[PDB]
């Protein structure tokens, strides 16, 4: 193994939440960053892992007596408090995909699979490797297993310095003890440098750590051996008045509640601090981008299959198709108004549903994307393109089945050519609306606010679709040309009626009002090819804007 | 005070989570119910407070050496783990409303207010009495303060038996310690019989219970004084091998892991269990219903104001109004098709918004309602009617402003009489659609499923509203007669055009298709009075069905 002797001196995160903190941890030591809420333990462990930087951070952080560099980040892993795992991917599949993404591409796929399986077996996940990870919504692995998977995500890289952040927070006592035992075995058996910040450790848990460092409102008050806390603190003059837990005594004293803070921090600076101070390729790029794309597509296929194929959504589409095939059951080709209403309702449904359902995919996965992009698992372009391709594959199945039922139940324009034409138009419109939803959900990451914004914009698109109101004011017809629903409706009308020659012959005109009812509603101001071109342009441009918005964050 | 002594013997909850649990708690005893997860602490606490009953519970529970009666429940409280508080009510207002609903009506309102203020001061909430309670969404009081408010809710009845199911779960160490201090003061200063199922207490927290009782897989492992656990267990033969927290050691022994369960259970049954066993007016109804209605209306006014006037909902309504006033800006009266499209769009918007928003009011409060219905705070009829009245008052402001802007930015039928006619029709339609949403959200209690069902049924209503398709199949025309949107659309058409005499004179009509396009659209198959009566009938019947569904649960 490549050992890491991590050190930190005078690290003060002056915003203060950190000041006057020093010490070190040697390889094979199981660290304990204890302290109460707001004492800077999480801040200290984020800073020591390279997450925090800039003028807000002072002091020195040394890795093997050297400044933290890129190779350091390649050799140290950080387990954040928030477990950002894909709910519908099993533990084995999740960590296999992570190993494929973050391990160097020089390693063969079989070698990455073997490493992933070894990591599964080492962390005790082999009993639930085939169990779906799940989340609070869909049942899956337990909290301890979820945190173990989160650690394993940072263990496939094989780091000697593993900096966890509250791994037993919100965990069962037995499960927390088992996880702390696993961390201690990693520090001892694997010879790793494990640094963890346990919120409120238990008794056996406190017995597990080989080295304890606790702060006090941003000031490190005691750094030393795990079992040397009691002796040092009774030497200072602070002793339990009852059978107090060493961890509980340590935390309660951190607040200054004993029998305080200033006298004992001075004592630490005069007795223990001196002791701890004296103790111290273009084709290759294309290939890797495409492999990242493939791995991300395979890992998000389950997410799309449970998101785009939601049973509630499936029932929604089925009910819409049944209502379409019953309301327009064997609809006459000559009934211009009813057929146009059907086409406009199809446009409304398949513009509202895809955009609305897409507007959440980016806000709900933003945390996972940021966590896995800051670690270098994949680039933004590859992740965004894989998301776009998977959603393209999965958001057309429901409209395709809907149209397959409706077109033949309604008795629309017969033949196979107009069925493929209207199916292509409907799928392109669904893709364009979905891209608009993606752009709106990426521009701002508030899921509810983005939902309201896409609702407002598609309400505007529908009201300008050319059906509800035909005599648009001269100062408002401009918006009609930027509405996806308008172009879809015009394409559907052109497929069903063409230039309206046959329907105009049926009407007779080529009454003034009757002619107008079939003149502007059937023969629009946009050609059949111009509408297709603008639909494709919007399909590309909305996703381009979504990618730019992702680049903004 | 009225001292109360719980005396439970052989309390086993088959179909096991409890078996052979024996013990008692006297006034002034701050008993703790310790044990690992699933050992039966919560189940025993619920059963000992009267929550659990039936053949599933076997054994004997005595209150003041007598069987639990209805009068006892008026003297025993129960602080459940789930804090069911209205987020937008301040602590003072929340607990004043709770005191009004809970304390007997013979007490004057000023006396109830004084009792509520005294309870605020006693539990340390006087520093945050004016602070909005909030929840995970809207910021407010802390978790410890939230649990304190729950305890106060269970304390306004003034019970001498407080039964706190996991009150420090999710609480900070200092917050949990302070809450346990408050509970100990309640047990000692107020002479109350306080029993709690502490999950994982700290050292001070463990020191603060006068007596403790442990669960081990449903068996009473040790009952006695809080400070006698260590001595009794070293007498048995179990001693800490390290400095171990008495609570932590107690829980670890309860898990059976110790350097076990069966032999020590036998030892308890041999030594300590024998010791415990040896120690073992219709006008008044109307007045109270109306006072409950008024109090619930005042308590839910803030919820409706921050729910029916959501900034996202307000933005949606404003955007819809602006799009109505722009798309149909200075709309001509003679333009029958565009006017009918505007009316149908109004019907769609104001049948979808309230129906969708109503399917969440009942589920998101259901638990709270149950928590405040089994305890006898109010009856189902009063709560449901207060909810209906508040939603009636608060769900008409947005449609009223929307129509006020649209009617005069679109140039519909001028004058004041048709404006109030269309406003009354729109508000009645909003009420009917909201009642449909309430009925569908009460029939099934899942918010997402209710939303999907209500949107499917409103999709059916809109597709049969008489605008999208006019030549309805003979086997499908029955649905339009049960569609709220259809009746609203017909009423709007009758307001804007009446019998269509003026527009027919404008057209000169009496081609045939052009004449029918207006005759079948403007002149429907339902009269104005018939549509109004059916709208009112549906408004009443949907809420009746919602009340019946609430009665089902
Ligand atoms: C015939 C044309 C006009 C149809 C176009 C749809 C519109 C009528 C708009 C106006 C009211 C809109 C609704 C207003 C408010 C909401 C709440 C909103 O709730 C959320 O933010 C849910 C977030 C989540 O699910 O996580 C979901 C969209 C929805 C139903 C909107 C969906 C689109 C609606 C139905
Ligand atoms: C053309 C006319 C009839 C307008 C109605 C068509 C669409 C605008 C509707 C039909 C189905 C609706 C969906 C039905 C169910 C829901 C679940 C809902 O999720 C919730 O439960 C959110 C709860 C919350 O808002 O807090 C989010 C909106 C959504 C997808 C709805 C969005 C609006 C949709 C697409």
């Amino acid at each position: 193994c490549f050992p890491i002797t991590l050190k930190f001196v005078d690290v003060c995160y002056r915003v203060t939440i950190l000041s006057g903190v020093t010490g070190m941890i040697s390889p094979g030591e199981f660290m304990a960053v204890l302290g109460p809420s707001g004492s800077g333990k999480s801040t200290l462990l984020n800073a020591v892992a390279g997450r925090l930087h800039g003028s807000n951070l002072t002091g020195k952080i040394l890795i093997n007596d050297g400044k933290i560099t890129k190779q350091t980040l390649k050799r140290t892993g950080f387990v954040a408090q928030d477990d950002l795992l894909y709910p519908h991917l099993t533990v084995r599949e999740t960590l296999v995909f992570v190993a494929l993404l973050r391990l160097p591409r020089s390693l063969t796929r079989d070698v990455k699979l073997r490493a992933a399986e070894s990591v599964i077996s080492e962390l005790g996940l082999t009993k639930c490797e085939n169990t779906v990870v799940g989340n609070t919504f869909i049942r899956g692995i337990s909290g301890g297993e979820r945190k173990r998977v989160s650690i394993a995500h940072e263990l496939l890289i094989n780091p000697s310095l593993l900096v966890l952040d509250e791994p037993t927070s919100g965990l069962d006592a037995t499960a927390a003890l088992r996880l702390v035992q696993t961390l201690a075995g990693l520090a001892h058996g694997k010879g790793k440098t494990v640094v963890t910040s346990i919120h409120q450790p238990s008794s056996r848990v406190f017995q597990m750590f080989d080295t304890v460092l606790l702060l006090s409102e941003g000031k490190c008050l005691f750094v030393g051996k795990g079992r040397d806390a009691m002796a040092y603190f009774e030497s200072v003059g602070f002793s339990p008045a009852f059978p107090m837990n060493p961890a509980d005594f340590l935390l309660d004293l951190a607040n200054g509640v004993c029998q305080v803070r200033q006298t004992l921090v001075t004592a630490y600076d005069t007795l223990l601090a001196p002791q701890v101070k004296t103790c111290i390729g273009i084709t290759t790029c294309i290939a890797t981008w495409f492999s990242q794309l493939c791995i991300l597509l395979h890992r998000l296929l389950k997410e799309r299959r449970h998101e785009s194929f939601d049973l509630l959504r499936i029932f929604q589409v089925v009910a819409a198709s049944i209502l379409c095939g019953l309301m327009w059951w064997h609809s006459d080709y000559r009934d211009v108004h009813d057929r146009l209403g059907l086409l406009f309702f199809i446009s409304i449904f398949w513009g509202v549903l895809p955009s609305f359902n897409a507007v959440f995919t980016f806000p709900q996965e933003r945390a996972i994307f940021t966590r896995e992009r800051a670690s270098g698992m994949y680039t933004l372009s590859s992740y965004f393109m894989a998301h776009v391709l998977g959603s393209l594959s999965m958001e057309l199945v429901l409209p395709a089945s809907f149209l397959t039922f409706t077109y033949w139940m309604v008795y629309l324009r017969p033949g196979i050519v107009p069925f493929l034409l209207t199916l292509s138009v409907l799928l392109l419109y669904v893709l364009a609306s979905q891209g608009l939803g993606l752009a709106l959900g990426a521009a701002i990451m508030d899921a509810k606010k983005a939902s309201t914004i896409v609702t407002v914009t598609m309400l505007a698109f529908v009201l300008t679709g050319g059906y509800y109101v035909n005599k648009v004011p001269s100062g408002m017809v401009w918006m009609k040309y930027v509405s996806t629903t308008f172009y879809c409706y015009r394409l559907l009308v052109a497929i069903q009626y063409g230039s309206g020659e046959e329907i105009l012959r049926m009407l007779g005109c080529d009454t003034s009002a009757g002619c107008r009812f079939v003149e502007e509603e059937v023969i629009g101001d946009v050609g059949m090819w111009t509408s297709v071109g603008v639909l494709f342009l919007m399909f590309f441009g909305y996703r381009v804007l979504a990618y730019l918005a992702l680049r903004r964050i």
